[PDB]
């Protein structure tokens, strides 16, 4: 699902950006933990394709101990299947990757349109947009954010432990027992308190422990 | 100089195991070693600010870039590419020494490190079109991410200077009197409360909302 600190899970996906045409499929990656994105451009979906890609992010951001996709085949090819391997890169296939698509194809369109490109960038200043969009995505804040992507993932806030909460399951109880080490909007991230378990949860259904 | 993002240096090397687009741009952040490069079939206007652009993406905007005196780093383009970034630019002779030195030893560096990673994938002349990037990638991974000879840290770190903060900013909470004691710190916020942890004692506690302020 999501990492507690940085090059733990990443998530990645493959989209089209019809104003990078004719090689118009972006390869995303996000750091669930740090939001730090890397995007490669290619003709086509592949398993070779992805292997660049992640090679790419991996050069940048660092290793990642593990990447869950969807089931298409350039994700779950032997060949991938086995470039993993050569890695040590735990997979997972089945979210925040959809959310680094949308934010990217935003950045996309407001910097071509810019260069006052409304339909497809000229092939030979393709690169350069893409490059500016990864610059203005991960080396500026997001939104109301207080430290951009890249500083997050550099320099992360990890708690070693958390404080107490109580979380409500399914008898509709409220259990003590769990600490709390992630807070945010939507959801957190809880650990037993018995058995150093972490699971994600709704924010609704988590309340400080007194 | 000191200081990552002060002073680059940038080049252009011909590397023929990445033919057809066997020009290597090669940039060197000259305060921390980080490298980051990019191919090219050649040598224009447009594949420098590709490169650039390339570079600033991945390691920040630099106040500087040297490089020689080539008709695609002085060029009317470059020039107003350059200064719509904010940069400044420098050229001197190619190969020069203040300029061009530190380049030099990392196009060497970074051709030994291709040599190696093709050769020990198989590739003894031209590396098949389709695995270049790759290569190239997995070059930067281990130039950037291991340390350089003796080096205790890795230009990554020199870039970045990574660490693992364990709690969130300073805080002060407002007590019993109406006094706001310094000497806190915010761990997660939920449901209307801060949780803080005090610095001397180690205490964790779970305060409203409104008792917490930034502390200066």
């Amino acid at each position: 699902p999501r990492g507690l600190g940085p090059l733990q899970i990443w998530q990645t996906d493959f989209t089209l950006e019809p104003r990078m045409a004719p090689r118009s499929w972006l390869a995303v990656t996000v750091d669930t933990a740090s939001s730090a994105i890397v995007v490669t451009q290619h003709g086509r979906v592949t398993s070779v394709a992805v292997q660049h890609h992640w090679a790419t992010a991996i050069a940048v951001l660092g290793r990642p101990k593990a990447i869950k996709t969807d089931n298409g085949d350039a994700f779950t090819s032997k060949s991938t299947r086995e470039w993993l391997a050569r890695w040590g890169i735990a997979h997972t296939t089945g979210a925040m990757v959809c959310r680094a698509n949308r934010l990217l194809k935003d950045k996309i369109r407001v910097l071509a349109e810019g260069d006052g490109f409304m339909k497809r960038i000229p092939t030979s200043k393709q690169g350069e947009l893409l490059a500016k969009a990864m610059y203005a995505l991960n080396h500026k804040e997001r939104g109301e954010n207080t430290k951009t992507p890249i500083q997050k993932h550099w320099r992360p806030t990890v708690l070693t432990e958390g404080p107490p909460v109580k979380i409500r399951i399914e008898t509709g109880e409220w259990e003590k027992g769990w600490n709390v080490l992630v807070w945010g909007r939507g959801y957190a991230a809880v650990k037993n308190r018995d058995t150093d378990k972490v699971i994600w949860v709704p924010s609704r259904k988590v309340k400080p422990d007194i």
